[PDB]
């Protein structure tokens, strides 16, 4: 499929990744830069993020979903369902609202596209209505992350996809902090993209630290594979 081959070809090897985020949550302004690599053939990403403005004012785990669906491994049997690589290299816009149960929300707008050989994710994040002493701005979340499937559906009206899913962030005391995610993606360019049948992506994420890093930071290892059209 010469259509399906263009974007696929850009991901057959290890691809360098750059992430930039400008954030403000209840007026706490912050920036984060991240860098690493993606290997879509194995659905693997390796990333390190640094808060370049000091202390991150929210828990690292709450930003994991905001900080690259084009690196999912789509099995060969599902290659006609990979909107994300079909939109490359011109890229796609990824927008979310994320509602934290009994707290504020994030609203994010990102552009994901190639700049030369590097895949870039540039994000702007606004958070409103957070409780200063809540789980988010009070840093009450465990530094860890649960595996979750993500349900992708076609969004024909937007020439794109929509994505719905819930994240459960474990808490200090056995409770969970729910983060209800609403997402839509649309191509940046004007040409043909794939409109997939419904399927999911399976996510696993592992968070760690660099012992030599004195800045506030997060090392992220993710594995993501598509499934669910059997």
């Amino acid at each position: 499929d010469p259509m399906v081959s263009k974007g696929e070809e850009l991901f057959t090897g290890v691809v360098p990744i750059l992430v930039e985020l400008d954030g403000d949550v209840n007026g706490h302004k912050f920036s984060v830069s991240g860098e690493g690599e993606g290997d879509a053939t194995y659905g693997k990403l390796t990333l390190k993020f640094i808060c370049t403005t000091g202390k991150l004012p929210v828990p690292w785990p709450t930003l994991v979903t905001t900080f690259l669906m084009c690196f999912a491994r789509y099995p060969d049997h599902m290659k006609q369902h990979d909107f994300f690589k079909s939109a490359m290299p011109e890229g796609y816009v990824q927008e979310r609202t994320i509602f934290f149960k009994d707290d504020g929300n994030y609203k994010t707008r990102a552009e994901v596209k190639f700049e030369g050989d590097t895949l870039v994710n540039r994000i702007e994040l606004k958070g409103i209505d957070f409780k200063e002493d809540g789980n988010i701005l009070g840093h009450k979340l465990e530094y860890n992350y649960n595996s979750h499937n993500v349900y992708i559906m076609a969004d024909k009206q937007k020439n794109g996809i929509k994505v719905n899913f819930k994240i459960r962030h474990n808490i200090e005391d056995g409770s969970v902090q729910l983060a209800d995610h609403y997402q839509q993606n649309t191509p940046i360019g004007d040409g043909p993209v794939l409109l997939p049948d419904n399927h999911y992506l399976s996510y696993q994420s592992a968070l760690s630290k660099d012992p030599n890093e004195k800045r506030d930071h997060m090392v992220l290892l993710e594995f993501v594979t598509a499934a669910g059209i059997t």
